[PDB]
């Protein structure tokens, strides 16, 4: 064998990862959407929502060209749960899945230089409230949160963490820690100086009313209740 290796591990010193940035005309986009101001607009919660239904919905058609993971039924459903300590919504689910090629084939800012085209009929015809829905825009969340954070679990294949927030730069490093098997972490990262937005009472609800009784499992967490279990909570202070 070779002379040891040790538990050191660095693949760079100087700036470590792979980072990148389109400062133009992704940060015209940014710079029109920021003087927006956070004016809270929770018509994304069912912009979102129908994302998150749609990807479900992709594999669902999937399923019939593969059937391997409806084999038993490990997951492969709508798991919704905020994380109090981490000021995150985590949205975990396997969906019909991506590849290393779909981040850098720009799963987002899709725009590219088409810009122009969606420009004119957001100067002159369609509002913000619409990006969304043709997927060259999931930005429209950044109005109530500030970070978004990706990261995939390995299985098979490898396991990157990819992030963005705002100004049009983003970041992809490998991950090194293994809570799941392989799976698809979406954590949004809560502005606490703006909203709590963990009041589990309406998202309760919102969701309820908004899935219209969907043929389809879904795992909401909640807060701390009072009977058995007992935890204390700052409210007041």
């Amino acid at each position: 064998m070779p002379e040891e290796t040790q538990t050191q591990d660095q693949p760079m010193e100087e700036e470590e990862v792979e980072t990148f940035a389109f400062q133009a005309e992704i940060a015209q986009l940014m710079s029109l959407i920021i003087n927006t101001f956070y004016s809270n607009k929770e018509i994304f919660l069912r912009e979102l929502i129908s994302n998150s239904s749609d990807a479900l919905d992709k594999i669902r058609y999937e399923s019939l060209t593969d059937p391997s993971k409806l084999d038993s039924g490990k997951e492969l459903h709508i798991n919704l749960i905020p994380n109090k300590q981490d000021r995150t919504l985590t949205i975990v689910d396997t969906g019909i899945g991506m590849t290393k090629a779909d981040l850098i084939n720009n799963l987002g800012t899709i725009a590219k230089s088409g810009t122009k085209a969606f420009m004119e009929a957001l100067q002159a015809g369609a509002d913000i409230s619409m990006i969304g829905q043709f997927g060259v825009g999931f930005y429209s969340a950044y109005l109530v949160a500030e970070k978004v954070t990706v990261i995939t679990k390995h299985n098979d294949d490898e396991q990157y963490a990819w992030e963005s927030s705002a100004g049009g730069s983003f970041t992809v490093r490998t991950d090194t820690g293994e809570p799941m098997g392989r799976g698809t972490k979406v954590i949004l990262h809560l502005k606490e100086d703006q909203t709590e937005y963990l009041e589990e009472r309406r998202i309760k609800e919102i969701v309820k009313k908004h899935s219209q009784f969907i043929g389809y499992p879904i795992t909401l967490f909640v807060e701390k209740e009072r009977d058995k279990e007992v935890s204390d909570d700052e409210a007041e202070e």
